[PDB]
């Protein structure tokens, strides 16, 4: 142990040890010697304009590296502005620490830790200078561990101000955790023997980077169908699976789905029944089989028949070994498959779509140009999130960020920020509707400042498109989803950012690839029809809730 | 999937489902349908007294057969009553599934589960008659899994009492995770290999049922040394292992200690830092692995070199398989064992009130192989655990984190009723008894063969002592005498009073031959308490 | 201010300010500093057998002498023992202020117990500063005294208590006017055109600080009273030949007929929770409240007039605004009237049958139980029993509103009053049920050579909860547990036993066990078979 003139020196050699190559927030009075004592860090300081996105940008670096983002801010409002985005990140399941001042502990004031317990899985406060690191050190553990989350850590001023006696804690990292059993194994490698319509559900932590080859081994070996609830989008996709039947969860015409409901033997990896209702897809007649690193969060349409809890790329990778030849497609699987193909023939159409302002499939088919496995896209929430989750099958991103279970609008720039610092070398294309963009567009000057590679582009409809045809197809009338226009180019130029507004669908290819082109931030603003939006709300479940 | 007329009829059958063989509690109105419906399971209803020892009943249950012991009670104070028993549960690691009433959901009032989440592992109110049967599953799932613990259910009146559309979801049971990774067994037995000083401290885990046998191929094939926390108590003993070096966290003179600072290794087998906090024992400078169900809960002095998580009879079997050699002990290993040779030789009285050595003595010689003690919290406690070593008993209910006065009584009632064939032995002070004394009418009710044991010195003399060591006077730690003999008797329970010192092993005796509930007076002499207190962690 | 050696000596030194006359508790290490402190001051330390009744003493305490009881107990268990009884305090405005033990605060780093209890107190609090202790203590009192009294809780680390402190004692505060003259006047004017007012009296009409001030309002309105059982002793039968009875049990009362009846009902330190607003009030009449503090409205209570102030300040300035007496309305005198007749018919014969009939019972207890003397009532069917004829028990003091319905208060509370009042008598009454959940206290009250009776009704049951199953059911469920022998049981703690073997030996047993001076117990074979018609009385049965 070292004698510490300062608890926020022990602090910082802590995050230090944890690996962290930033740190996100605005500072305050309570909690101003942490950002100093960074200045004597190899670990930047990242000032950004909302506490909110500070939460944002680290659950991005959370999800790429699998290591915990931090967020660092003072007390009071400074704590409450991150609520939103620690909650956001904790129903995505993406690791992030987040650090926050407080008033000193002779001074307690805002019960921080019971305000962030909700949206946490880890919210304490160090009443003690000698538990500081443990208590940091134990954040990261929870964030990252099991199903990872978001934790919120107090530090009182006068315990970070003042001197402190410990030691650094190694950061530890995931434990060496053993696969399901092989008698487990072996029986569900049997049953895979025996099935006539299988099919994986991949769930969240199947998308994690650890179990990446292990189930492209899975799926090479096996040929057995995929389908994925949303926090696993990005885990396989048409283009690198010929059996991939789409993500399920959002609409009602799902090859995945219809595989379920065929299905005689059903295995979910890493898959928790919050990432989509079981109520929906498990009839209860199939043979399932739950795979995850935690036991089945058990329900009563979710009640395994087999469950094999322990490291999944373990447990994958063993199921492999098992298995002796690929699956032969019964014929209702093929067609269901040759089905989806056709789906897909139908959607992407070929047509011209020179209309303005712009259909919905013009922007869509200009944005799968420019997004390539090179570039990474973030997508906010409004109508245009459900048009590119339509279309998830056709675009080829290094990773896309779209998963939303709390619909939080605003995510997308934040998102792409925290992605680009990640890999600043590759380009990020965050897209979001114009209401998402103004409750996080403060970060423009963030990403100037960074001089961040990244293109942003606003869907404009001039509205709260998504709430205003829920309205609708419930009350035949509009209620608080309609605003004022904006001229979006000159705003995204007052940052010194890039900006561009799109005047004529045939602008928007050659509008798209110069911003792309500009090396730093830009904004393109694209005028859009959404009449058409009833007819792909037809194809949600909701229709049917 | 089935329509039921009362949320009430699918609870008893999820219990079924569970494999509960009684429940504990007391009915109210609010919780009186769930009563009602178990009159037509085969659940035994078992009322107790006070709503305290419902939880205390239920821990043992759970702690002997791993399955959770099932507390019901009615909602307000039915419920408050519950919380030191629950949180007694949590604290040991004894899985308890405890369900209680609530107004109806219209009239919501008690914040149960606000109350009960600071000392549970799972608190929830089904607020939602549909999720009946999943919320009551999820909670024996929660208790039972990982390292066990306390779960409370809040049922609100109108929940239990109408019709619900539901199916008794089957008991899975703790899914069966597999044994630590190969690369990782292969890695903890080299650094048993490259290691001169080797110690295997276990905790709570290391001492369920289903770990036995591992355990004592890996002791009996590495030959290891072994210390233990108090809840890893009974995982192994002096007389089934020739290097045990004693339990830690009370005595500052035990072996393990010594030879814990000692070790460049340390191996700790379903241990949390909260069973024995680590700073009284890690330095650091040893090489640490831990070993459990459950990732590590590290602190400022628990950070392990290496994490091996899984299910622990299959690491500890396949970790034996990894180690070719017995153990030689380093010269100093020996030195350390050597002392507690001669410490243990040293351990190895007509006075009246009697002195508390004999009658730990007199004790041991009625508490056999096919007999269950438990013990509560008090002077006496500290006794008996100076000579854990010598006690043979079948199993020992003695760990309490809390201090919990009164667990003793209820304790042995849900030891016996899990094997009712055998004896069980409690023990416990005056105070003690008192505060679930209750309990004796529930004894003979069940006609529970219980023996218990009162170390009578009128006073609470665990907290007179700590008074007198630090301000030389008393205060609030005196009370009056009573006739034990007579209180016990009042109950339809068979009473003694040790008279004088002669009499103490033949009364034992006497009431240990009485098949059903007896209780034994044994006056006191505490004097020689000082003597013991300074062999205390100062 | 001043510097103190240990915390502990400040807290001592607090209680004293705040006039604390003994503490009820079980030490433990982390509190014994505080016990300690407590041998050199004048504040007697009295060691229950266990925490919650620590809690139920202090609540009688509190009750009578309207400053607040105190327990003190250790950390972990020691505070989760008083949640119960802490939450009893509350529910029925008992001020109690309870002390409880906990680790230092930096081994605070790993029992949340301020969590815990903040569900069931006014106040629940833990000293992070030394410097806080003596006004974290100050404020502990206040809450639970002032406005509408209840329970506190104060946690205190023992590093804080054990090391030194630097601080001086914080004076005890006290203390509204009366409410606004343009109030008491609007009210009057809506007297003046009542032709069928009631008063509805609620917990704080009952405070002592205005059984003057209610007397003459009574007394120059001669407005009928109906009254909660919180403020159950407010106003009696005999002292106003206008009072309705109390209201929250039976579905025969005058007092709700008259409240379904009123074109204006007055409540005098009243809240909903005492009595739910949906089984009175329809909302017809003219709704005036009158209290301490502010309305707690809600659907069926929103006050058309709200007063707030010093009641035995407003209601003597309302009487001086009386015109005249009213002259009740021809319905009102046929409710009274009919209550009347309810209480000759309800005094029905001759019931020598054993085990002893439940009327037996009650009628020799009014006997013994004299103007003096104070009675408890624990809950179970027997509550009911005596409910049914409060109006004929003339005690000094009656404590047996129990919104929670917890078992075990009876004993406790009893022992509590007596301290207040040693020189008095004291009756309490419970179930075996209830007995056996504190009964450990009978060792507390030979200790304390405690002038209490208690008397045990004897079914071998949970009978309360048994006729509710029989109702609902048909069958009984875990109510029913095997027999003891009571009056050794007593016996073996010191306390004088009886056992009541025949009915004509109940009055002769009931008179020795009065007689004794000191704790005596006396057990009561009760034959709980008539239930059902007295249960058949209760809301709960319309329901
Ligand atoms: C208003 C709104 C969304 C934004 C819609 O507008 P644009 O972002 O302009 O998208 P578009 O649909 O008009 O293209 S999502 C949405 C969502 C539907 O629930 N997410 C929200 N996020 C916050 C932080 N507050 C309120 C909502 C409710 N919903
Ligand atoms: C008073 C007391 C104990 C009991 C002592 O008396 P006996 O049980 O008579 O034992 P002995 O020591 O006199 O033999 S333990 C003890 C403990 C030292 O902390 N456990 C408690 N449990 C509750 C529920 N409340 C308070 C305490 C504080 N401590
Ligand atoms: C069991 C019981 C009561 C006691 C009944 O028995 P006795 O006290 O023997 O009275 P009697 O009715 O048999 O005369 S009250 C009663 C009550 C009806 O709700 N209060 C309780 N208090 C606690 C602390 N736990 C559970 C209950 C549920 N109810
Ligand atoms: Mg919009
Ligand atoms: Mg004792
Ligand atoms: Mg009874």
């Amino acid at each position: 142990v070292r004698q510490w003139a300062h608890g926020a020196d022990l602090v910082v050699s802590q995050l230090e040890a944890q690996g962290v190559r930033q740190v996100f927030g605005i500072p305050g009075a309570k909690i101003d010697k942490v950002f100093d004592s960074l200045l004597d860090s190899s670990i930047r300081i990242i000032p950004v304009r909302h506490e909110a996105n500070a939460a944002f940008m680290a659950a991005a670096v959370g999800r790429i590296t699998g290591k915990a983002g931090v967020a660092l801010v003072t007390s009071g409002p400074g704590c409450s502005n991150l609520i939103t985005g620690m909650a956001t990140a904790n129903s995505e399941g993406d690791p992030v620490v987040a650090l926050g001042g407080a008033v000193k502990r002779a001074d307690k004031s805002m019960d921080t830790v019971a305000m962030f317990s909700p949206v946490t899985k880890y919210a304490i406060e160090v009443t003690a200078p000698d538990a500081l690191a443990e208590v940091v050190s134990n954040a990261f553990r929870a964030a990252e561990q099991g199903r990872p989350g978001s934790a919120f850590v107090s530090l009182p001023q006068d315990v970070v101000d003042g001197p402190v006696s410990g030691k650094v804690l190694p950061a530890s990292g995931a434990p060496q955790m053993g696969a399901a059993p092989d008698d487990a194994i072996d029986q569900v490698a049997k049953l895979i023997a025996q099935a006539k319509n299988p099919i994986f559900l991949l769930g969240l932590m199947a998308s994690q980077p650890e179990n990446s080859k292990a189930l492209r081994r899975l799926l090479e070996t096996s040929h057995i169908p995929v389908t994925s609830t949303y926090q696993a989008a990005g885990a396989v996709n048409q283009d690198n699976f010929s059996r991939f039947a789409g993500r399920v969860g959002l609409f009602n015409n799902q090859a995945g789905d219809r595989l379920l409901q065929l299905a005689d033997l059903v295995i979910c990896i890493g898959y928790s029944p919050v990432e989509y209702e079981p109520a929906m897809w498990n009839s209860g007649n199939a043979t399932l089989v739950h795979i995850d690193v935690l036991p089945a969060y058990e329900e009563r349409n979710y009640t395994p028949d087999v469950e094999l809890v322990g490291d999944i790329a373990g447990t994958l990778n063993k199921l492999a070994q098992n298995i002796d030849h690929r699956l032969v497609l019964s014929p209702q699987a093929a067609e269901i498959l040759r089905d989806r193909q056709h789906q897909r023939e139908l959607l992407d159409r070929g047509a011209q779509l020179n209309q303005f302002a712009l259909h919905p499939l013009r922007i869509v088919r200009a944005m799968q140009d420019i997004v390539n496995s090179d570039v990474t896209l973030t997508v906010d929430m409004g109508s245009f999130h459900i048009w590119i989750a339509r279309y998830l099958y056709t675009f080829r991103a290094r990773q896309v960020m779209i998963s939303n279970g709390q619909q939080t609008m605003g995510v997308a720039l934040p998102w792409a920020i925290g992605a680009w610092l990640v890999n600043p070398e590759r380009k990020v294309v965050s897209v979001s509707g114009d209401g998402g963009f103004l409750q996080s567009s403060m970060e423009l000057e963030t990403a100037v400042r960074l001089k961040a590679n990244v293109l942003h582009l606003i869907w404009v409809d001039n509205g709260y498109n998504m709430v205003a045809i829920q309205e609708e197809k419930k009350y035949q009338r509009l209620s608080g989803v309609e605003f004022g226009p904006m001229d979006f180019k000159a705003y995204a130029e007052s940052f010194g950012a890039k900006g561009f507004a799109v005047e004529s669908a045939e602008a928007l290819e050659p509008t798209l690839r110069a911003a792309m082109d500009v090396d730093g931030p830009a904004v393109v603003a694209i005028p859009v029809d959404y009449r058409d939006n009833p007819l792909l709300m037809g194809q949600l479940h909701l229709s049917q809730i």
